[PDB]
């Protein structure tokens, strides 16, 4: 009686019919996940933003729960799985170095970074893999230049970071390996950066104060590293999938030629549209008994609140399934939504207005070089966005 779960085809982009009936018939319902715990399922924007805004609704017992999800490990910790107060301590200190203006600082950069990639697919010619050789290089790249890493060690940086990625073919004691070089990288720039302190992310996290209280060794450790992760798969899957969406849709790429002032707009309107997530992660818990369109959920009781189908409601966006890149308002979920809400959305934003501008610019014919049926699609089971997008231009 609950339904199998998640309702997503990974094989590509499209919405789940099930969430509009759902929103329709049964907007809080019960699913069972293929591991972890049955939970509710809320799919109603209006509910869905209620509550990842109420204070009922926690992330702590992620630590000692059995979440729902798709894949057999739970990748437990950071900032997600931390409630007010300690929760908002951490994020305080954290915003007041990794600001909305330090995001906008970048965009010099990432255009940068960005031309440097498409002159090395250039380089190799026609075929490309967009998703090797920009999607998946251009966020951990502008990461490293977040945080401080010297431009000769964006290289190894890279190699580590991608086999933290859910679709990389290795096994665990090779990302075992990644990870403990990028902590005792990390770890040992935080030292660098504390004695001599420079402009970028780190020296401003090391030097971060909230009435007196400052970030601990550990703390500015996990919290480097957080963002890496936080920051990395997300935007190289989300550059891939509005990629492939400028390919396959010629209305959406005529536009952005015709007008690039649009990109923004655009940028918005795509993070709303595309269902990003295989299914909702991080689950909420119900600290005490509350009702919703009528159905109690008990205190304990998990929630997955899909923002991917609260994106396409038609009660709260006008024609929810046309992409329509200068939708206005357009308050959608794609970042979250209260205390949780993306902590790198401003850079998001920046990097995903600047691969679009600069592949647009460099490529205005860009097409995939192989047939939409043939596209090989990741499943990793926790993001969807193609495996290799080999392009023409
Ligand atoms: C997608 C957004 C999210 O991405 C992940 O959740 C990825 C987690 C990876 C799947 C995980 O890898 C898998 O583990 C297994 C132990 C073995 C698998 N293997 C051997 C084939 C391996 O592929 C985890 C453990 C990787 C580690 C380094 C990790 O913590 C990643 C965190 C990412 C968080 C961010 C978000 O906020
Ligand atoms: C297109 C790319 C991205 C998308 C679609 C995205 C989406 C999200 C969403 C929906 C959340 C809320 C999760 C929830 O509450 O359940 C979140 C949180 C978070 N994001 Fe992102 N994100 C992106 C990029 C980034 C980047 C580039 C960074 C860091 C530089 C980042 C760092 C974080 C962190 C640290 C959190 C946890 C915040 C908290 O618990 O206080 N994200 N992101």
């Amino acid at each position: 009686e609950p339904r199998a779960y998640p309702f997503n085809d990974v094989h590509g982009l499209t919405l789940a019919g099930r969430y509009g009936e759902l929103q329709e018939t049964e907007p809080v319902s019960r699913v069972r996940p293929p591991y972890g715990e049955e939970a509710w399922l809320v799919t109603r924007y209006e509910d869905v933003r209620a509550v990842l805004g109420d204070g009922r609704f926690v992330r702590g017992p992620s630590m000692t729960r059995d979440e729902p999800r798709t894949r057999p490990e739970m990748v437990k910790g950071g900032l997600l799985s931390m409630d007010p107060p300690e929760h908002s301590r951490l994020r305080r200190l954290v915003v007041k170095a990794f600001t909305a203006r330090r995001a906008e600082s970048l965009r010099p950069r990432a255009r940068e970074i960005a031309h440097e990639l498409v002159d090395q697919m250039a380089a190799t010619g026609q075929p490309a893999d967009l998703v090797a050789m920009f999607a998946r290089q251009l966020p951990v790249r502008v990461i490293c230049e977040l945080l401080g890493v010297p431009s000769a060690d964006h290289d190894r940086f890279t190699r580590w970071s991608g086999a933290f990625l859910s679709t990389a073919e290795v096994t665990a004691e090779e990302m075992q390996e990644a990870a403990e070089q990028a902590y005792a990288y990390m770890g040992d720039l935080i030292d660098r950066r504390r004695k001599e302190p420079t402009d970028d992310l780190v020296s401003a996290l090391v030097q971060a104060r909230d009435q007196q209280d400052s970030l601990s060794e550990q703390e500015l450790l996990d919290l480097a590293i957080g963002l890496l992760v936080a920051g990395y798969e997300s935007t190289t899957t989300q550059i891939a999938d509005f990629v492939y969406l400028l390919m396959t849709r010629p209305e959406l790429r005529r536009q952005l030629l015709d007008r690039p002032e649009l990109i923004p707009s655009a940028v918005e309107e795509l993070t709303r549209w595309v269902p990003l997530g295989v299914g909702t992660a991080f689950p909420r818990y119900a600290v005490e008994d509350v009702t919703l369109r009528g159905v109690t959920i008990r205190a304990g009781e998990p929630v997955l609140a899909s923002t991917g189908a609260a994106n396409r409601d038609q009660a709260q966006f006008p024609d929810a399934d046309r992409i329509d890149v200068d939708r206005t308002p357009n308050q959608h979920l794609g970042f979250g939504h209260g205390v949780h809400h993306c902590l790198g959305a401003p850079l998001a934003r920046v990097e995903l207005q600047v691969a679009l501008e600069v592949l647009l610019q460099r490529l205005p014919g860009i097409r995939l070089g192989i047939p939409e049926t043939q596209l090989r699609w990741s499943e990793g089971m926790l993001l969807r966005g193609p495996l290799e997008l080999p392009v023409v231009w």
